[PDB]
Formats: C-alpha cells, sequence, structure tokens
C-alpha cells in the first residue's frame, strides 16, 4: 500500500502498480532506490529522445552500492568495464557504436538464419522425447538458442554457455539486484573471470585472427578505427550479456504469454504468418527489459515535476507500452494489436537496441517450429511461474509445459 503498490525488484505482476502510478503519480520519486519513477509513454519517449539532458551514464551503475568487499575483489581482479555502449555517453558513444555497426552488419542476421532454425529443431525434438512428456520452455529451448548464436557470433567457444549464463546472472543481479554486501562476493567474482575472458579473446584476434566481430573490431583497428583494445574488450562484455539474457526472456514469455491465451495460441496454429506480430506485442506486453534508467544533467522537468541535475531517472517502458493514451486496453494482449510497435521495450533515440532484429529473429523462429512440431503444446498448471527479483530485467525462471504424447 505504499508508493502506491510500486514494489521497485518484485517482477511478477507489476502492472496494477503501474497502472495507478500512470493515474495517481506518473513522476514519483522513490526514496528506497533513489530514482525519480516515470510511468506515462509521452513522458517517456520524450525522455529517451532528449539524450542531451537525460544522460544514459548510470545505466550500468548498480542499484545498490559495490560492497567493501566486491570492491576489493573487482579491483585485484582488474576488473575495469563499465558499459560497453549502453552507459556511454558522446562523443564517446558515437565513436564507438559507429564502429559497432559496421561489423554487426545484418547479412550476418539473415545469413545464418537456417542454423538457428535447425537448432530449435534439434531443441524441440529432445524435448519431446523423455520419460515424462513434461518440458521447461526456459531451459529446453531458450536457456541455449540465443546464447549459442551470440557466441558463434562473435568467436566464443559454444561449448561455455553454462559458463556465460552464469556470468549473465551475476552481472543482471549486481547491477539491478537488491543485493547485500555479501551477496555481491559470488557475482563479483564472476564479473572478474568474464572480464579477463573478454581481454583474453581480444589478444587472441590481434595474434591468431578469425571470422567474427572480435577479429572484425580488431582488423578495424588495424586499418586505422578510432577503437582501442579496452573498448574491444568492452564491446564484448555488452554484447555476451545483451545478446542473449534479454533474447532468451524473450522466447520464454512468448510460450508464457500465449499459452495463457489459448485462443491466440490457436490462431497462431492456423496462420503462421501471424507469428511476426505476435512477437511484437509480447514485447510491449510482455518485455524483457521493463525499467531503464537515465541521469538528469541539469535542473529540468519530466510531465511538469521539477528535477535536479544529477537526479536518478526510472523509466518504467514496461509501464509506458500499456498507457490508454497511446494503447486501447493496454492490458489485455492482443496479437491482431494495430500499432503494437510503438513499444518501447527496445528504448528509442541513440541508445536503440542493436540486435533488435537478431532477437525478434529467433524468437520467431522458435514459434514457427515449435508450434508446427508441437501443436498441442500447453501449460501444466496456472501458478508455476516464478520471476527473479530484479530492477529492470523482468526474467521467469521457468516455463513448464506438457503436450499430448
Ligand atoms: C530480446 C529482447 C531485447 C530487448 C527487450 C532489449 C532491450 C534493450 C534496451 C531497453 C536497450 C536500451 C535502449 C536505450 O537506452 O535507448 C538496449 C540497448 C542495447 N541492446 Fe538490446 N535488447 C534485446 C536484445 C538484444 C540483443 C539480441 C542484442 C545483441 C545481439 C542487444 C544488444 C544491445 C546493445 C549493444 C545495446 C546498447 C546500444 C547503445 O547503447 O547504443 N540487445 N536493448
Ligand atoms: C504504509 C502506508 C503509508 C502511510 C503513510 C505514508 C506513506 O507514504 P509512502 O510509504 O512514502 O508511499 C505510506
Ligand atoms: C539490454 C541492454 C544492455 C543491458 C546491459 C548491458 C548492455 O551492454 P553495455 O551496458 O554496453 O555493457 C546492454
Amino acid at each position: 500500500t505504499s508508493h502506491h503498490g510500486y514494489q521497485p525488484f518484485d517482477m511478477h505482476n507489476p502492472f496494477p502498480a503501474y497502472k495507478e502510478l500512470r493515474q495517481e503519480e506518473p513522476v514519483m520519486f522513490d526514496e528506497r532506490i533513489g530514482y525519480w519513477v516515470v510511468t506515462k509513454y509521452d513522458d517517456i519517449k520524450t525522455t529517451f529522445d532528449d539524450w542531451e539532458t537525460f544522460s544514459s551514464e548510470n545505466a550500468q551503475a548498480p542499484v545498490r552500492k559495490r560492497g567493501p568487499q566486491a570492491t576489493q575483489i573487482m579491483t585485484d581482479g582488474g576488473f575495469t568495464a563499465y558499459s560497453g555502449l549502453s552507459a556511454r555517453i558522446p562523443p564517446e558513444h558515437t565513436r564507438i557504436r559507429a564502429i559497432a555497426q559496421k561489423a554487426f552488419t545484418p547479412r550476418r542476421y539473415k545469413a545464418l538464419e537456417p542454423d538457428i532454425r535447425a537448432m530449435v529443431i534439434d531443441r524441440v525434438e529432445k524435448m519431446l522425447a523423455n520419460d515424462q512428456h513434461v518440458g521447461d520452455m526456459v531451459s529446453d529451448l531458450a536457456y541455449d538458442i540465443p546464447t549459442i548464436t551470440i557466441l558463434t557470433l562473435i568467436g566464443a567457444d559454444i561449448s561455455m554457455v553454462d559458463t556465460y549464463k552464469r556470468w549473465s546472472d551475476s552481472r543482471a543481479a549486481m547491477t539491478w539486484g537488491d543485493l547485500s554486501d555479501e551477496e555481491q562476493i559470488p557475482h563479483a567474482h564472476n564479473l572478474v573471470e568474464y572480464w579477463q575472458e573478454c581481454q583474453r579473446m581480444v589478444a587472441d584476434a590481434h595474434a591468431h585472427g578469425g571470422d567474427n566481430l572480435t577479429a572484425d573490431l580488431v582488423r578495424a583497428q588495424q586499418e586505422g578505427q578510432e577503437i582501442t583494445d579496452h573498448e574491444i574488450a568492452s564491446l564484448l562484455y555488452s554484447l555476451l550479456f545483451a545478446g542473449h539474457e534479454t533474447t532468451t526472456t524473450l522466447i520464454s514469455n512468448c510460450f508464457r504469454v500465449l499459452l495463457d491465451h489459448p485462443e491466440q495460441w490457436q490462431a497462431i496454429l492456423e496462420n503462421p504468418k501471424l507469428i511476426p506480430a505476435a512477437v511484437d506485442e509480447v514485447l510491449r506486453y510482455s518485455g524483457s527489459i521493463v525499467g531503464w534508467r537515465r541521469k538528469a544533467l541539469k535542473d529540468t522537468e519530466i510531465g511538469g515535476v521539477a528535477i535536479k541535475e544529477g537526479d536518478g531517472v526510472l523509466l518504467l517502458m514496461g509501464s509506458a507500452n500499456r498507457d490508454e493514451a497511446r494503447f486501447e486496453n493496454g492490458e489485455e494482449f492482443d496479437i491482431s494489436r494495430a500499432n503494437a510497435r510503438e513499444h518501447l521495450s527496445f528504448g528509442f533515440g541513440i541508445h536503440y537496441c542493436l540486435g533488435n532484429m537478431l532477437a525478434k529473429l529467433q524468437a520467431k523462429i522458435c514459434l514457427e517450429e515449435v508450434t508446427r512440431l508441437v501443436p498441442s503444446l500447453h501449460l501444466v498448471a496456472d501458478k508455476a511461474i516464478g520471476f527473479r527479483e530484479n530492477l529492470s530485467f523482468r526474467v521467469p525462471t521457468s516455463v513448464p509445459v506438457t503436450w499430448n504424447a
């Protein structure tokens, strides 16, 4: 009953609280986290657009202050990473991003769609063959696929899938979790390991070359592009976290939300050409990220409310995606929604998601082939899906399902 019901870290059903915030206090200061909480769509899209007033430099600063022990651990481990791009500000961001998109060329996207599809069918069949005819859409399908894709694109061993998810859970907990000074210690070590592997791969590209993003970036350095080895390594640190966890969550939510609405799963079975629009509606209705942070570089206003220089802003895009002023019946999941692409789950402006297409790519491929091979798929029960507490990432821990077999 406090802060209009908003619980910053509970990710199981924040949408009722989002709804009353939009009506009662659209720009609310939450002392429990230190942020101005913004919930209406215009307000949020405007804040994204004016990057010159609202810096993103705190997007990767931890919500809870790093404790003495994690600070010593990461310092003694040589951890010098902050942010590949998402918390970089111009001129550094502009300069580094343009070099990144000259290696993130969308031909690589569409060139190896077939090996994505061949890998889904592999995973779908192994799920359909086991003692119990019950599966988990996260571990059985959505855990591997985007991870292997991003490891193949950058040049990591695809045998290290469990190391990179262990490093992802750490980064997602260290930075947006409600961690104590003890609880940072195990993730502190993981981030040190993760940063040292990012640096090990960059030195590898100098020495032995390759055929991949890591090689291409160093290859652009050798050809005169203004990007250092600390920035090459920071670009891997960004892509080897953001490049799969959000996409794992999107795939898991595709089956979570479509199986909660069997009528639209049934329409997806009828017509697999509706699948792309379904993904657009899942992204609006259940985004992987519900909140993203910014920092006021000067005294300003959001929606009439005065905000001091240096104040932190939390843009609740999960709330914006249901604003009745932009989405009629915003709280209903409807894959036929005409303007679902107006959603802000990939952001807006100079930090827009670099791999939005690569994520939607694998989301559509997973629906296309799971609806075909397993058209009778459905949830086990109604109350069997929990979400890890976080400020930004709303990750379902499991999507338990069964089928006709
Ligand atoms: C699967 C669903 C995904 C969602 C919902 C998502 C969401 C976001 C959001 C909210 C931002 C910040 C936008 C802003 O501040 O303006 C962002 C930026 C970014 N995303 Fe994604 N993302 C997803 C997948 C991916 C994938 C697959 C990749 C790479 C393969 C990726 C890489 C990045 C990078 C590098 C940035 C920072 C770009 C910059 O700061 O210029 N993300 N994403
Ligand atoms: C416990 C309910 C309550 C009572 C008084 C103030 C208040 O304000 P808030 O906690 O800052 O939202 C809440
Ligand atoms: C999903 C957007 C995102 C999230 C976390 C890190 C990141 O990359 P980085 O901040 O540049 O290291 C991107």
